[PDB]
């Protein structure tokens, strides 16, 4: 475990993260797919050897020694609101039972389903929320990584509020 277990954002590409092991915003089937997952397929392309698993599961394949976790969140444009909340959900349970299987002292996680699959919608604060939900009670180093400056500024803010 971490001797202080903390969460912290950065502004950058995942594929440059600093952690123990990475969370790839992956889709069902494997495919290297577009942002966060085209990069995970660039730089750990060994990883997606039967990587393919269902919505709201993650599925660990190891690149050399290092753990890429396969997590597929929901499509918002083909799930209801109800359904796909309860899927995104599921999707981060399942990213905290892999790091804990593993025995990282780190993890670097993008947030699942807020780009090609958010529904056109800002779900910034529910795939967040999630991820405290599930994560909260691990004790990884979470570093959360994400592109925008504006979204930097909240989940910085977020983190913030619980201290
Ligand atoms: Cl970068
Ligand atoms: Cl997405
Ligand atoms: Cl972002």
């Amino acid at each position: 475990g971490a001797m202080a277990p903390s969460y912290r954002v950065k502004r950058m590409d995942i594929a440059k993260n600093d952690e123990e092991c990475v969370v790839n915003a992956a889709n069902p089937r494997g495919l290297p797919g577009d942002g966060v997952c085209k990069a995970v397929y660039k730089k750990w392309p060994e990883s997606f050897k039967n990587s393919a698993t269902p919505v709201g599961t993650a599925k660990t394949v190891m690149c050399g020694t290092y753990p890429v976790i396969h997590a597929v969140g929901p499509n918002f444009s083909n799930y209801t609101e109800s359904e796909g909340d309860r899927e995104l959900a599921a999707a981060y349970r399942e990213v905290a039972k892999e790091v804990t299987r593993l025995g990282v002292n780190s993890v670097a996680i993008p947030l699942l389903s807020t780009g090609v699959y958010s529904g056109g919608k800002d779900r910034l604060t529910q795939s967040l929320n999630h991820l405290f939900t599930a994560m909260d009670s691990t004790d990884a180093d979470v570093v959360i990584y994400c592109r925008d400056k504006e979204w930097e500024k909240k989940i910085s803010e977020a983190i913030q509020m619980r201290t």
